[PDB]
Formats: C-alpha cells, structure tokens, sequence
C-alpha cells in the first residue's frame, strides 16, 4: 500500500553500482542457489532462456516469476518441495539471465510459445503444477489455457491477468498512486527505461519497499541483491516490452475467453492483502473460471506483494492444500 | 494521444544544461517580456508570487497556467488584448519565478486563497474574467465557485478540473499509456522530481511532443525555454505537489458541488482535440454548470495540449467570442 511516509535512497548512483558489481562478482542474489539446485541454460524459439531445477520424482512444479525478481523469488519454496517435486523456476525471457526477444513481442502468446516448448523439455510429458507470480501472470496466460491436461493445476499471484480491465485500472486514488499508473509509465516510450537505468536503485528501492508489506526485510544487501538483475538498459528494455506488449497480451486474453478456452482445470488465485490485494481474485472468479467449484482464492492477511519474502509460510500452505 | 513513433533525445544533460543555462543568462523563455508588459512580484498569504501584466483600461482579464508552462503561455493572447484590457498572468506557487508553498498544501482550496488574495490587489475592484489551463484548472475551481459575481466569466482550458473521475482515469489504453497514467507517476513519492531533474530536457522533450498536435512547433530552442523553468528539483518539488495534493483538491470540489456551488456565471470548456480532448467538456456540462444555457463548449481541432503554442488564433477568437 502506498505508503506517503516512504523516503526514497539518496545513495549515489556510483555508489550503487558497486553493490551491484559486488553481487555478481560474489555470486550473490540471482546467481545464488542452494544445494540441491543446478542453474542451466535452454534455447527456446531462438530465446536462451535461464532456469534452476531440484529434485526429480514426484510431479513437476514449474515457477514463474515477475517484475521485479527472477527465479531467485522462488528458492524457499522450491527447496521446501525439492524433496517430493521436481521443481523448475525460469528466468523470464528478456530477465534475469534470460536473453531478450529482440522482435519486441512480449505478449502473452509469444512468451507462452517460448515458455512452453522449454518446459516440455526439462519438465518432461507430464503433468505438471504451474505457480506464477506478477508479470508471469502476463507471460503465462495462452500458455495454461491452451494446455490443461499437461497443466493439471495453476495458480495465479497477486497480480491481474492481461485483460479489459487492463484498459480500466486508474493512475491515481484516494490512497494516492493507483494500479493502473506503472501500466502506463512502463510503456510510455523509452523514457521509463532511460530514467530508471540512470538510477535503478533509486527507483526500485522506493517501488519494491512500496508494494511490501513488511518493508522492514528490505535491507540495503537484500535490495541491491534484487535490483542487479534489472540494472541495465537491456534489462528495463526487456521488463517493459512486457508492458508495451499488454494491449496485445489483452487482445489474445479476451480471445481465449470468448473462444472457449477458459480453465477447466483447478486454478486459484492467491494474493497479499497489501499487495494488489482483492482484484485477481475477483478478476479470476467472474471471467477466468469455467466452473467456481474448482477455484480457491486466497488473500494472504499482512502481506504485500513480494509475497514469498514477505510470508514464505503463508504461500507454501496455500500452495500445498491447493496443489497436494 | 500517445505516439508510438516518437523518439527521445539522446541530447547529453550537461548540453542541455547549457541550453537552460543560455535561456536564464540572455532573458529569453520565461524571463522575456514583450513591449508594453511589466513583470512584478507580490506576497499572497506568505507566498511571493510572479506575475507580469500590460494594459490599463477595460475588464480585467486574469490567466492562469498550468504544468510545463508559465505566465508566458499566455504572452500573445496578452498582447493581442492589452490595449482594451488590463491583462494578468500569474505564475502559480512554486512554479515559474513564484516560490513555493512551504508546507506542500498544493490543493486547490490553498492555491485559491493564494490566488484570490494576490488577484484582488492587483486586479482591484472588478468585475474582472478568469481564464484557466492545465494545473490552474486544479487550483482554480474553489477561487472561482467563491467568487462569483467578482468573477464575471470563466474559462477552463483542456485538463479536467478534478472531481471524482480524477479517481477513475486510466493509467493505460488500448492506444497506449492513458490519462491517468501521470496522476500516478507525479504522485509517487519523489520519485518523479529525482528522475525528470536527473535530465528534464529528456522528459519533457518527449511529453511535450506527446502532447501536442502540431509537433513541428516545438523546436529544441522553444522546448530549452520551456524546460528551463522545470530544470531543478525545487521547481520539479512544486509542480508535482499539485500532483500529491489532488485527492485534496478532489475531497474540496466534491463537498463545493455537494453544497450547490456549481457555476452560476457564463463558463467556458476550450479543448484541443489532440489534446486531453473532450474530457472537461462533458465533465463541466454533466457536473459543475448550474445552467447549461450559460455554458459554451468549443474542441479546437488539429490542436493539442499546447493551446496557446499550437493554435494562438484560435484560442483568442474563441476567448474573445465568449468573453467579449
């Protein structure tokens, strides 16, 4: 919730970058991974995508992840279910170390297109779980739709899914800046990518402690280790291809709607109370869901929209009751 | 109306700064008063206030600005009237040569007593005409609901005066970033004053152009001088208060309409349908005229956000039909 309080850094930029060296030189943040993890490389549709995997029997969970973050938002969970799931985590493409879609389509079929045919390889013939978290949410849409069966269960985190409402979400509120502003500061030209490049920590630290809701795990370390993999011009170019892309991301959400293809399968929406809150799960219930008897929608109480930071506990018990 | 063909610069920031430098040091921009016009300064409830006035005899004509301008937007309607009416640009607190508002009560109940007090020195007696754009629109509407009668006619220029739909705008729209989009932005937390002063003639270059229907108008020169008084953090800290203080400034205009203060007197909507286009005129129609037989409504076409640069002869045949 937008805090009028929050100070944003006055570190400088300089200084900024060295933490951000200093990260990749120790092998820190989303180039980190626990034992019993492997980071690996996978081509896909001409796109190299990065993902980290553990375990091996049991059905496969695949975790997408969003603005923000890379697979790195994952690790607790993926090391707290390695033992009975092979679990899978890729980098977006365009994100963290995945590389870009130098056409510039970042909308949901495209990325669904090249998400899947990565996933058949190193998930296997199935079925599998999919989790999503933020823009995954915006990458991941066609993708679910138009394989239940191979997914056999999806959840959706606290962020929409492209559609009408995308159209609808308003730039300011009477708490102040309102869901629908970042939609539109993202994908005004190349100016959000130029401003923030020249200081990312600056404008993350102010955005990411904003969406939390226990502002107090965002430590100087943790944040730099967050806002390195977003702290080029390549990267912002990237993240907010996502954004320029979701009039069309809409466009082919509403087609699979009208054309048959909501989900039949098990979904729930899960969400933080502090973070986007109640509209995903509204969102999901009146347009997603073919029949409400297989929704679960779950609003995690004190928590904001980095929901596996901010409430680790709170996502694996709903991840598990809705999942297993 | 977004432009997805629209380029940023690539201008360095130090040249840029030449530039800004270049307007201050020659009097050019904001600081050059033609033939026949006086620049002033006057204290209005702790507030020193700039404003630059011509003429002598006739209605007195009082013209409020908005953001990514000063008092000289209005120079050539000043001119064009000056020798039948006293003229009076004002340049709102904290913008132009004004100081701020120290106590960041940018709302429009606040910039109204401001106004009003300084407006009643300058102008004296009246009955005088009050005509309005952009950000004056937003501090504006409380001045003219509590002084009707003193205000004889009034005009607002294409932003909406905020109400409650101020609340609703889109931040993004199947053509691209929305309205609402910068309600947001300019109101999340400093965050935009750190990164526009970072390189202002980046910013503003592409949401000038943005904004404007006649895009050729705007040459890097006329652009240097209307940046250069948006090129500093305590200017960029003023302009984006306006921003903080709008669901004040909302709250405000809501119990004014709930309480029957609508306009009693002549008022006028005057758009430019490349710009905000004909959103004030059905809000001012629907919601803040008493008489719809007193109100006039008029979308120049062709003409963007920049009324006054895009289309002087419009605007002061339309100003003059409705004042005069």
């Amino acid at each position: 919730e937008y805090d009028p309080n929050l100070k944003s850094i006055d570190t400088p930029p300089a200084v900024s970058q060295q933490m951000f060296n200093k990260v990749k030189s120790n092998g820190l943040g989303q180039y980190a991974y626990a034992k019993g993890l492997s980071s690996k490389f996978i081509e896909s549709e001409g796109v190299k995508l990065h993902y980290v995997e553990g375990g091996s029997k049991g059905t496969p969970i695949v975790f997408i992840h969003g603005f923000g973050s890379t697979w790195k938002m994952w690790e607790p969970v993926m090391l707290s279910y390695m033992k009975d799931h092979k679990v899978i985590a890729i980098d977006l493409p365009g994100l963290g170390q995945s590389g870009p879609i130098l056409n510039d389509d970042y909308s949901a079929e495209n990325t669904s297109k090249i998400l899947i045919g990565a996933i058949k390889k190193i998930a296997g013939k199935g079925p599998i779980y999919y989790v999503s978290h933020s823009l995954g949410n915006t990458a991941s849409y066609p993708l679910v739709a138009n394989n239940q069966g191979y997914i056999k269960k999806a959840v959706f985190m606290d962020s929409p899914i492209p559609d009408r409402a995308m159209f609808e979400y308003p730039g300011y509120t009477a708490d102040g800046p309102g869901l629908g502003w970042h939609f539109g500061y993202f994908s005004f030209g190349d100016i959000a990518e130029k401003q923030i490049a020249n200081d990312p920590n600056l404008f993350f630290s102010y955005f990411i402690k904003t969406y939390a809701g226990k502002k107090e795990i965002f430590t100087p370390e943790l944040l730099a280790e967050l806002i390195e993999p977003y702290s080029t011009r390549d990267k912002l170019k990237a993240a907010f291809g996502y954004y320029r892309s979701h009039a069309d991301s809409i466009r082919q959400n509403e087609a699979l709607l009208a054309n048959g293809k909501k989900l039949t399968i098990p979904s729930m929406a899960l969400t933080g109370q502090k973070g986007v809150n109640d509209v995903l799960v509204k969102e999901m219930r009146a347009r997603f869901v073919a029949d409400p008897a297989q929704y679960t929608a779950i609003i995690l109480p004190d928590t904001g929209h980095w929901m596996v930071e901010e409430n680790a506990e709170g996502v694996e018990k709903s991840l598990s009751n809705f999942l297993f």
